[PDB]
């Protein structure tokens, strides 16, 4: 009784992650064979415009010749190794030199992982290691914000501020979730944006005082929240919170997994939001989705502190088998070159005004509560009533319905809560952006005429 | 910085690297390899008797594997496996993994690493027991000297003293006695009594903790980073009925043992035990791509599917999970290991490997040799009769390994031991080269230390 179709084979042997099971049973797995520019093609030859770059990461599209050629060239040269025991590939040394150079840091050090989850988990371990070595083993608590997404390891899931993590009995103790700086959602009745930011700063200060600064290991933040539904922080947020963190000796980590390498219109989300973190977490665009790589980029202050702590014990007992893989490092060197030097990062800056202008027009509809975003990261929030910010009942699945209608029109859209997220590849043309918008509008025109 | 060595030190934060040796010797920057050899920036060639990190079983320039990697980049260079979408390569590999696993049926979940795969398996157990009305069933049983990875959870599962630097283990991670008879057997305790004690100890721990509070048990069939530790005779035959008696899922961590190293496709087959799930990585891609897999047997597959259908979505996964390049590479690595004579070369050469180690173990400073297939270790001692090791300050194993490097051999120092886990492509002449160089390093270091 062996399965025959691609659909039956997928269901017989897979355990699906982040997959809505009722939709999967109704529709069948969409099995993908190849891509062309920003388009993905399934086993039935159907072509979809992937307006999510796969998972934010495939910024150069699905068949970029330069990246394909750089990947092939490294397999022909040296197809694998590790970075332990005082050995490392030439590609690993070149990537660390490049990452420190492209980072906003004047100097620093890089530690490799395969994923963003491992890199966040690693940063947490580095902070525990460092503070205990400096005479404060109780300095262990990690501050993140509700709606944040930092990954799925037990630690990186505890840092994530998502209700679904209750199914794992998470967060673990020592993981503190601050108010999310989403003004439209979290601003109170009659609270101005300036008051809202001031309240976030008083809340952080009160939290640090109650918990005790000596028990707090670090603060992580995505400059613009990704999986939280594309959330640029309220005006002046980083300028209000960062002095408080610095006052209390709380290391500041920018989680640049999504924001690194151009999506917010700058190389780093921390540059767009004008703040200097002590370390950066990078992945995704780092390899343009061509290879699993994550990196922890430590600034000068933490680099110096960690090295003294490591010199004292003689060895830093942490690392992944594939950390610093020569193939991933060669691919990352090419992805960085493609994004920064081949006009991809510029294309986001050039097309962001037109992107915003079309979303502003779409937001005039009564069922759109707001549009939000920056550069090539945007969201449209669905509402039953605009003035009162009333959502549609959770059972109506408005965003999933918009997204399913988009799939049927040949557009890949991401439903998140009551929102629809767009994060297309940086290679997107004006015509393809018009294509993306026309199909989304037809899906909005259908779902809103139906539910409301 | 100008030199490769200075550039490496200026920009790297080194993991699992002895900093005094690094400052003394400089970073060894590798540019390429040939068969089982690695070549540095100075053109020096070393026989890598550790397959890089156990994983590069087909060597450093395998044409079939390089061609398979290139062909997938040309076809489809990347994608994910979320939201009901997945590459054709991901479906193919799941089908193949279930087939080659000892399970008649099952399901596969992907990760990038062995650490993520273990951390994932722990979350899966927390998820499952809570869904089945036992949210307190959270504790994880591992052994002292086990190595399961470096995420906070997989480091908590690892039984290494160095984890104290991170304030780890986290609560709820219980380390049972290591079934290494030579080290943990008491004075006057037979191997049979030793195994009976570890069974009694497991039962006592389950009874003290409460079976309803224990999520699962994980075991490497042969311990790897622990220093190549085959378990004491009849260990799994004594512990498994206890775990099954108390409803404690059994997970075989096959990250090193999967695909051939013990002389079988899985370490759990070599040790004649059926786990409920398998953790696979390393040989899975022959070190050509970061991939890990959780292979769920039929019982856990059914219970997890029921729990997932009840909440409608399993909210877990990594951006690169099921990457089509990793999947096309893993399909080729499995083909090379199982069909191109590599797994067979391990069985064919394991007797010669052991015969040579038995001769080396005659030396007064070798406490024991241990291992199986293509996984072995030699334990250095000051005194054989009393099992007295050399003082930690003498760094005997590091000295053996640094001497090996100076002779063009890469071998791994672990504790007071030296580990050999060479590629499956190793010829008899290359095995002779590995042992001749090792014996010269043993002669040099032992003559200096005593
Ligand atoms: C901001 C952010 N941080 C961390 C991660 C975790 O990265 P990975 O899926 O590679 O583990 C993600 C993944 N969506 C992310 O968006
Ligand atoms: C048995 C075992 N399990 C898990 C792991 C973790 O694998 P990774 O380094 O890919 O995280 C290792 C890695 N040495 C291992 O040997
Ligand atoms: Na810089
Ligand atoms: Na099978």
């Amino acid at each position: 009784n062996k399965p025959q179709s691609w659909e039956a084979r997928a269901e017989t042997y897979s355990l699906y992650g982040f997959t809505d099971m009722p939709s999967l049973h109704q529709r069948g797995t969409v099995v993908v064979t190849h891509g062309e520019g920003p388009y993905i093609v399934d086993v039935n030859g159907r072509r979809y415009l992937d307006a999510n770059s796969g998972l934010w990461n495939m910024v150069a599209g699905f068949d970029h010749k330069g990246l394909i050629d750089a990947a092939k060239a490294q397999y022909e040269r040296f197809p694998g190794y590790h970075a332990f025991f005082g050995r490392m590939s030439d590609q690993t040394v070149m990537l660390s030199e490049k990452l420190v150079e492209v980072s906003p840091f004047d100097s620093g050090r890089v530690f490799y992982t395969n994923s963003g989850s491992e890199a966040n988990d690693t940063m947490v371990k580095m902070l525990w290691f460092l503070h205990a070595a400096e005479g404060k083993p109780q300095k262990r608590k990690i501050l993140t914000r509700w709606n944040a997404y930092h990954g799925v390891t037990a630690v990186s899931a505890s840092m994530t501020g998502k209700p679904y993590n209750s199914v794992f009995g998470l967060p673990l103790p020592g993981f503190v979730h601050l108010t999310c700086p989403h003004y439209w959602r979290y601003g109170e009745e009659g609270e101005t944006e300036e008051q809202f930011v001031a309240r976030l700063a008083r809340e952080l200060e009160e939290t640090i005082q109650r918990e005790g600064a000596d028990t707090i290991a670090g603060f992580f933040a995505e400059p613009v929240m990704g999986a939280g539904g594309v959330i640029p922080p309220a005006k002046g947020y980083f300028q209000a919170i960062l002095p408080i963190l610095r006052k209390y000796d709380i290391p500041v980590i920018s989680d640049e997994v999504i924001c690194g390498f151009g999506r917010t219109g700058n190389t780093w989300g921390c540059v767009t939001y004008d703040f200097t973190p002590d370390a950066i977490i990078s992945s995704k665009n780092l390899t343009a989705g061509f290879f699993p790589m994550g990196a922890v980029i430590l600034g000068p202050e933490l680099s110096k502190r960690l090295e003294t702590a490591i010199e004292a014990i003689e060895e830093f007992p942490h690392g992944f088998t594939a950390s610093g893989h020569p193939v991933g490092c060669a691919i990352a060197l090419k992805a960085i070159d493609v994004v920064m030097n081949e006009g991809l990062a510029e294309n986001v800056r050039r097309l962001a005004p037109r992107f915003e202008e079309r979303l502003k027009h779409i937001a005039e509809r009564p069922n759109i509560g707001e549009y939000r975003g920056i550069g090539f990261m945007w969201a449209l929030e669905a509402v039953k009533d605009k003035a009162s910010k009333t959502p549609f009942d959770g059972n109506l699945s408005v965003s999933e319905r918009i997204a399913n209608t988009c799939t049927d029109l040949g557009l890949i859209c991401r439903p998140l809560g009551q929102s629809v997220v767009l994060c297309p590849p940086f290679i997107l043309t004006e015509a393809q952006m018009d294509e993306m918008f026309d199909k989304l509008e037809k899906a909005l025109d259908k779902v809103f005429a139906e539910v409301a």
